[PDB]
């Protein structure tokens, strides 16, 4: 699915090939555009609390013609163009930041073509800061040892 | 007290004005080096389902002496230079990354130097993949919610 949960929140996944121009570019496609609005949407409808983190992923295939200089740096302008691209449509940038995994940890082996492409990626993690559980600890903690 | 706990992990917080050489470069002072070999010294105390995420803030004072563009590339630079002396000192690369968030979160109003100073920071949040209480929810909503 393009949405998955898990324990600490949800994750938005939306392939590189289908959100960028080609395998070294950071422009988003036209038509992709408006589906970013409608992220940008259904976050106004979420509670106050949320946080949403855009993370960057690829495959580990070396790179090419372009003035990025690594994996990280790649992965890091994309999350960051599509950070912006949900400002743009309204976003409160008190609510984003962005984040580079580069190659590492893949999704699936870097060993076919459809393995590489799952590997390319940007997620679109939403969750948010809690820490009521901290705080009861805490204080009882305090209360609780010396 | 440098650590804070959220309900989702662990945040420790560097001295990120001491890391590095000034509040807008992304180089490390030698000198503080150990201080982020002790990190990775303890960081394998840890178990691989654990991921480490290395995070830049900075207050919202016009860029000065530096190359970089905005707070967000600020951050992310500075954010990544410390993975990257993580990775230096053993901890594995496949449990890292690196966020920016600019000059925004800022964690006092940017209105004395002292305030200020307060929002440029590097912080590594610690935390885990769990997905154990979504399958089980999963599991039950397939079985008496069916589609």
């Amino acid at each position: 699915s393009v949405l998955e949960q898990i324990d600490q929140g949800s994750i938005l996944k939306l392939p590189s090939n289908l959100l960028f121009e080609n395998a070294t570019s950071d422009a988003i496609n036209q038509d992709m555009m408006l589906y970013i609005e409608r992220i940008a949407k259904i976050i106004q409808k979420l509670p106050k609390r949320v946080h949403i983190n855009v993370r960057g992923f690829t495959d580990d295939t070396p790179l090419v013609k372009t003035r990025f200089k690594s994996h990280y740096e790649l992965a890091a302008n994309r999350a960051y163009r599509v950070m912006k691209v949900l400002i743009q449509y309204g976003v409160n940038p008190n609510q984003l930041s962005f984040s580079s995994y580069g190659s590492t940890n893949p999704i699936a082996p870097n060993d076919s073509l459809e393995n590489r492409m799952k590997n390319n990626r940007v997620e679109i993690f939403f969750s948010t800061d809690a820490n009521d559980l901290s705080k009861i600890h805490s204080i009882l903690d305090n209360e609780f040892n010396p």
